[PDB]
């Protein structure tokens, strides 16, 4: 069971609750230190007391005063009107998270809502459920929550196996009474970064698996290639080069080929290469490479900077997903807050960050495919991977463009944090577009899946192809079974797009790292 | 029946086609001047002399020579090889726009291919036979090109009702005998700018209706708030700044709102203002405004610019519809051409520039949008079109959201035609990315049907919340009777996106601008 | 010599030459006629006091403000002043006198109102060098910009000379000029067009269509010297196949530039070559010869083609708004004060940000052709990287493609402008086009591949003395080599590169190369 308080929520709790349905309890102490701010906050409203969005009017119209008789209609009208999403649905997952992450902010205690609120979406998480959400129309997410919102008061619609069903039908047929929205309902439901900070969560949670199944496969396309253990040396990272990510990558690669019998120590190539040289001539030519290139070399250090990005990413999004990002605020004694915490700057830098991190990812991924591909870079290995007689057959060489077209696109994908337009009036006259940050992120995170499914083929044909597969390593051989298991070796040449979607959707769901845990115990950073 | 000669196709006649599902048909010139190359051409290919595709490896391995009694076996391979494209699949438009391209190129009677493989094409097209395409995976088209093919020689997938079923069943469903491929005949249905070239002109074709769409509710917009005439006399065009496009839309403003009972000229305007001016004060202050808005007075320069755009796109596209994109290609006695008409830069670039033009249509439109509804800048309407008691309705306010959003989403779109990255060793180490690129412009048209949505009915709703449909000219309301014939008036506020996405869809089927055409004479530019 | 600006003719060559090569400048009598009768008309009608924008109002937002015309000079006066907020770095000359000379010739068309005198200081300024020192910053398109230009004209703010600012009343002074007086409308007419990134554009047009030429002329060489085919460029395959006017073009200066080269193959010869290689036995064999070459030197007419054709479209809409009358609100006889937005630059912002987008994928070619002699596996036979002596010892001129690849990476970092408007003046100002910003990202993308260029001359010049093919170059690559030549050594041991680099990117800003052609050849390059 899942714990939502407001305050102890991770971002993988926030994953297993969106993908694995995981159950969602909020604590007592939440429902009661929430109850008890109602208490007193209802007491200050009934005062018809200034209160944005509680006794006054939204955004700019907040000069227009509005008496506490107006309570039940104020809150609908907002939700109803705000109701503006356009564009495709989230996913049942992605609108789960967002749903968590509110109800996560409401369990802080500080938005001063009915408890039944919180209760009720809770209801909706453990009953399946989900609001049919809009992905188009948060400056950074008002109209995304204001869909959620309306399926609590029974309006709007739910998500259905794929299509929006209205929420009156779906409430009814379950046995539900929609709920009626009191002071400062409407608005707290809607108020704050919870679609890109849910979103988000699913996207860096995902990001990291990918960094760590990019060098899984990373790993066994050394392995293939016979490439060298120096690069990954612990004295290199922890104790030259100290960052964070970088020694973990470091250390997730010493792992992985960890009992391989194609790596080659430094000490060997050096003596090899020396064995080599003749010594009556000052300048030799040599077949052998001492080093390889950066794309089989300098993986600690390019998924080392992605993992840091992750990591504050993460970072950012645990400290947002328990933060009472809603306005205006509550507490005990103290003049009612009137900030911008529903304000996702925060977040839309975080996960801007991410595309850009990510985008480097698939990069790296890309080229370590050119690599093995190019039979003058392979080291080796027959021309485009071909088994058969090369010319009539093309191998992999079709397979290569996806993912090097994915690269193209996913570098047209700009920071949105930056495009701040101003509107209601010039109210919101900067705004962060946080979501369309967390979409952005999301992309490329898909993109990868792509670019990466190609190279798990590649590697998995290139092991046959060199007939090298009792020299790999525990965890190579894990990684190589894995593809198998799906797709097979590529004698004569066939059609491609099956067999990387496949490995695709695979790639999308761990079945790598998860291969690896199954059949070592390499614990993997 | 739509003429497909590879020399006289037009953008439209290709909507017509896929849009529309119009006949086609090879004339016997072209399918006579195909047989005779094809003739020739096989003839030098008996000969077994060195013929890229032909009697070649593709690409880097064009050095792999092989022999004639491998054709067919060489032509399926590539094919099938190549087929791996990934992402979502081309909706039934895009496809059959696609496949016109093609055969459009091959009817042009250079690529040397059998008659029938123009025929079989043709008939795909004529009983509805489309192609499940994939939209990623072209470094600008083989994969997207390559599934296409596929369908010809009975492999791959069809696309029915939505999803992708084999082409196999699909094929002996209909009485079809799968064709096999034979010299040549793999490499020029897959060896071509079609995808770009057909995705491009649904894309130009459908942007200028928008264009002419924004004009028609920029007409409404112009005369519901009274604006002045003034910005768009002939003289002011005509003369003294001759660009095509802003001569255009200058003079379809002129006739939009021509007969108009709201709008001012400047005579008016300026005899209103000198009336209200005492003669006693070196520098009064007046309510009027003798100029409007750049929103409401630079519709032509701006409009006008995004024409252009799509004029000299719509011209690339009509040149490249009717040339031989194939290679190698044939000629009368001539050597075998071994060039790069298969590189889609031309279109790239052009439809990069299509992006950016409509994305700054988007720009204007959501400003007048918020023109609109700031109370300040409205120009006498109430703050966010609320007909009741405003601060408890927000009207329009929460519609704004998703407009500005989009504005914001399309900034984020980078130019693709320069993304280009080397691959196949470096056989094709300069590519074009043009489908990117028309699948970006395509993105961009789409946000912008929904930011005139919101456009649309804004406009319908200050309408008669002023009190001036007796006012509007014959334009005007034949534009104000579309919208409400789809979408009420607003009251009380309520929920928005099922309004917003309604007038949506009505605007990507030109549903406005043929409301013009049926309800006047307006010939609009 | 001299150049005509009648508001109706002016070309960007025109603008160049007057820009850069100090070209003199004469308004024609018809023009001053023309100017000097709507003067007078004008004159008639601002003197009644009626309402004409910036005439007898404020100023954008402001125009609600009604002024009186006893403010006339004052009106126009705080107008100049206050607009003259432009900040960053000083235009060079030449840039800043395509700017007075797209305003001089916008003045000139007439629809101005504007007194021949302006139109006449204008032109002196130009034809006398008293250049004013323009920020390049600041402009929504172009305010401010023209207004430090306006400044100028009533003696003060800057001047340029020797790179520095200096107060413009002192230099007026220093040459018997006495300082003008804005007049209705006069300051308003000189600041409200778009006459800055017009003005800039033009330049960088004109010079985008000689890096055409320079890169076509370069490639050109580098096919000869790696021995690449010409049927690549056969006319039937452009003309007939895929007639787009810039592909057409390109095609054909490729054609006549390898115009009597030893060095080149053709298809014919290639398949015959190909076929002996070939052994009746066996069905699958591999060959080392490429019957085709790679996209880098098969397909340059699709690509710079592209390039000319988005340039043709640039200088074309230049051509249209170097003589439009950009401005308001304008005057045409016999009919109402016209009242619109024909400063607004949207039709040049879009053509700039365009031109940036061609240059920079011109600059990716470029990039991958000096790729494609420096690497063994790619160069058809060279030695790697260029090295003459022993490698590994010496690099070369692996070291030299770092800039360039360093620099294809630069220009794409680089984003259209031309979309990027952000609301201003109380939201009168809603909707700009930023021109200005778009035409100098293309300066600097154009500035960027001279140095792409530079160090692709220097390695084909460095790829034929290292095969000894030299003897069988085409004139016109003869001429080439003989140009790189002539500013840097072949490259014996490895030595400082940097000086080497910037002395030919120089030489390519100048049309140097294009120059060699033109007096070595019997070659007319389109
Ligand atoms: N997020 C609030 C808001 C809601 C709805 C709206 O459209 C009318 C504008 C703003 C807020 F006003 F920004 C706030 O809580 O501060
Ligand atoms: N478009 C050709 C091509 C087809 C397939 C391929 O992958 C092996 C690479 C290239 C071409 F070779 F580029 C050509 O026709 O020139
Ligand atoms: N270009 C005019 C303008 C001048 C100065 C200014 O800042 C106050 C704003 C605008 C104009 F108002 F745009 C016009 O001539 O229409």
């Amino acid at each position: 069971p899942v714990s939502v308080d407001g305050e102890t929520l991770t971002v993988e709790a926030v994953r297993r609750v969106a993908e694995e349905r995981a159950t969602v309890d909020v604590p007592a102490e939440s429902i009661a230190k929430a109850q008890k701010s109602r208490e007193i906050f209802e007491g200050i409203a009934e005062q018809n007391i200034p209160i944005y969005g509680v006794t006054t009017g939204y955004g700019e119209m907040i000069y227009m005063q509005v008496d506490k008789s107006k309570e039940v209609e104020l809150q609908t009208n907002l939700v109803r009107s705000h109701s503006a999403g356009v564009g495709p649905l989230f996913a049942e997952d992605e609108a789960r998270a967002i749903v968590a992450a509110r109800l996560n902010t409401l369990a802080k205690g500080h938005s001063a809502v009915r408890p039944i609120i919180l209760e009720r979406l809770a209801q909706y998480l453990n009953e399946g459920i989900t609001p049919a959400i809009p992905e188009i129309g948060s400056l950074g997410d008002l109209a995304p929550l204001s869909h959620v919102a309306s399926t609590l008061i029974g309006e709007g619609y739910v998500l259905r196996d794929g299509r929006p069903v209205e929420t009156a039908q779906v409430l009814a047929e379950r046995g539900i009474e929609p709920l009626e929205l009191r002071f400062k309902e409407g608005l707290a439901l809607i108020n704050g970064t919870s679609g890109m900070t849910g979103l988000g969560s699913l996207v860096v949670g995902r990001a990291l698996e990918q960094a760590q199944q990019a060098e899984i496969v990373t790993a066994l396309l050394i392995e293939a290639v016979r490439g060298s253990t120096s690069p990954f040396l612990a004295e290199g990272h922890d104790i030259a080069r100290p960052h964070e990510g970088q020694i973990d990558t470091a250390a997730n690669m010493r792992a992985l080929m960890r009992g391989s019998g194609l790596t080659v120590e430094h000490a060997d190539l050096r003596r090899e290469l020396q064995k080599d040289k003749e010594a009556g001539k000052d300048v030799q030519r040599s077949e052998i490479y001492l080093q390889k290139a950066y794309s089989l070399r300098a993986i600690p250090q390019v998924v080392g900077a992605v993992r840091d990005t992750l990591y504050h990413a993460r970072h950012k999004l645990r400290i947002e997903l328990n933060s009472a990002n809603d306005n205006p605020l509550f507490f005990e004694g103290k003049e009612i807050f009137h900030g911008a915490n529903f304000h996702g700057q925060p977040i839309a830098f975080a996960m801007d960050f991410v595309t850009i991190a990510l985008t480097q990812l698939g990069v790296l991924a890309e080229r370590q495919i050119n690599r093995v591909l190019n039979r003058h870079l392979s080291y080796g290995l027959p021309e485009f991977l071909v088994s058969g007689d090369p010319g009539l057959h093309s191998g992999f060489a079709g397979a290569q463009y996806p993912a090097t077209a994915l690269v193209a696109e996913n570098r047209t994908i700009g920071p949105a944090s930056t495009q701040s337009v101003p509107s209601n009036g010039d109210n919101q006259d900067v705004v962060s577009m946080g979501l369309i940050s967390a979409r952005n992120a999301r992309r490329v995170l898909s993109n990868n899946n792509k670019i990466l499914a190609v190279e798990y083929l590649a590697a998995a044909q290139a092991v046959d192809i060199s007939g090298r597969f009792d020299g790999l390593s525990p965890a190579a051989k894990a990684t190589y079974e894995a593809v198998r298991r799906l797709v097979p070796t590529l004698g004569v040449d066939r059609y491609m797009a099956d067999d990387i979607e496949l490995v695709a959707d695979a790639l999308s769901r761990g079945e790598f790292l998860r291969a690896i845990a199954r059949e070592t115990d390499i614990q993997l950073r």
